[PDB]
């Protein structure tokens, strides 16, 4: 229902989220059938740790566990989790501000002006997830190309992209014979598996975490700095208080709310929660937006960098929460540091109302960012 997926513009919450949020914080609603939105924070949190409530939209290729309920749910997070160790943590880190670096060193080199999205916010989280996976430098090119083949938009797996799906079965092929650092090999080699993860399950596991971190963090990204350059006053803070980093990309994260339009989740049973009575299989979603603007949360819900880190829902929440948040985070503070730094004035190369936004997508952001600077 598009009154609820359009966002106008990114300053307010769609006036129809506002609508229901006004009947309730978990509000019924009618799709196609009546499903429930929720706009109330602590309520969101209660769904999201909740166990009457799926994952799975079918039930009431495989290894793709963010539509799996635990226990299978769990066997494959906690493979991933185990993978995410500090010892990838801190490569991947320095990776990323490598990274950074040279998008912006090439953006510098190319002129005054760039589109962000083509040189900056697509390709540094495509690189990230080329470290990842282990893609070598000779391969980032047609891994590049094989990954900017969503239009518009969102796809699983690609249906039976192949295109992909080749690539990340010659990958996998190559990590079962040549065992590297990254997260491909470790669950092959080193994730203790039993039982082991098939090719198809490799598969299935290193498309979702590309698109699961690419869209979402590229969104930020740009979002991010076209919100900024409309607000002066907080692009300053963040800019001018360097060491304030941490806080900025976490207010972002609550203000942006890329997730669009929220958590999806189903009801197994017939429940009764925050005094609804839902029947199972009905649709309940999470609105991210709404929620991390909660009222009774945050008095006041508008943008500020200045504001102390706190809880929010961008990434979820529970046993699902992103498992790429940190690297989502160490590229969000590495990545807006680095162009508030290195770019002087950095401004918007046409006016702000024609910035073209991504409401026929299903995570918010921009389609295009032209920036200029000096
Ligand atoms: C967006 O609608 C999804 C959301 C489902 O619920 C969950 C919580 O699980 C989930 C799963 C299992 C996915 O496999 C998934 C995928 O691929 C994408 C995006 C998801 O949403 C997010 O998590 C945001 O981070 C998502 C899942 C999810 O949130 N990637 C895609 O490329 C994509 C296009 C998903 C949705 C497509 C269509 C909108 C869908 O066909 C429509 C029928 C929707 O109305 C939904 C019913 C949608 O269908 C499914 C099973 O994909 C589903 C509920
Ligand atoms: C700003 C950036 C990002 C945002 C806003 C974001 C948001 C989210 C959200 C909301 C979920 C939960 C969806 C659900 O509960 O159904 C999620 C899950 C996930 N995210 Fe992200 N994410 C980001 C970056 C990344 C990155 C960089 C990765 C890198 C691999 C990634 C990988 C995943 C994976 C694998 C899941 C599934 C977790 C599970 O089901 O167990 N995300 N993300």
């Amino acid at each position: 229902p598009p009154e609820f997926v359009r966002r106008e513009d990114p300053f307010h919450v769609p006036p129809a989220l506002v609508a229901v949020s006004e009947r309730g914080p978990v509000a019924r609603a009618t799709l196609a059938d009546p499903f429930w939105l929720v706009s109330g924070y602590e309520e969101a949190r209660a769904v999201l740790s909740d166990p009457r409530f799926s994952s799975d939209r079918f039930q009431y290729r495989a290894g793709s566990f963010i539509n799996m309920d635990p226990p299978e749910h769990t066997r494959y997070r906690k493979l991933l989790t185990g993978q995410f160790t500090v010892r990838r943590i801190r490569e991947l880190g320095a990776r990323i501000d490598e990274i950074v670096a040279g998008r912006v060193d090439a953006m510098l080199a190319g002129g005054t002006t760039a589109d962000l999205m083509t040189e900056f916010a697509f390709p540094a989280p495509s690189l990230m997830i080329c470290e990842l996976l282990g893609v070598r430098y000779e391969d980032r090119a047609e891994f590049q190309q094989r990954a900017s083949a969503l239009l518009q938009m969102n796809a699983p797996v690609a249906e039976a992209a192949d295109a992909l799906r080749a690539f990340m079965q010659a990958l996998v092929t190559d990590k079962r014979a040549n065992p590297a650092g990254d997260i491909i090999s470790g669950l092959i080699h080193h994730a203790g598996a039993d039982p082991a993860l098939t090719d198809d399950e490799l598969i299935n596991i290193a498309n979702l975490l590309l698109i699961a971190g690419y869209d979402t963090t590229a969104s930020m990204l740009g979002l991010g700095i076209f919100v900024l350059l409309q607000r002066p006053a907080q692009l300053a803070t963040l800019r001018d208080d360097p060491s304030r980093i941490a806080d900025a990309v976490e207010e972002l994260l609550r203000y942006l709310s890329v997730v669009n339009p929220g958590i999806f989740r189903f009801a197994k049973e017939d429940l009764e929660f925050a005094g609804e009575h839902i029947p199972a299989g009905s649709t309940v979603v999470v609105s991210v937006v709404a929620t991390n603007r909660d009222a009774r949360h945050w008095p006041d819900p508008d943008l500020d960098l200045t504001r102390p880190r706190g809880p929010h829902l961008a990434f979820g929440h529970g046993v699902h929460q992103c498992l790429g948040q940190q690297l989502a985070r160490m590229e969000m503070q590495a990545g807006y540091a680095e162009l508030l730094r290195r770019l002087p004035n950095v401004r918007l190369a046409v006016p702000p109302e024609e910035v073209p936004l991504r409401n026929d997508m299903l995570t918010y952001g921009v389609h295009s960012l032209p920036i200029a600077w000096d």
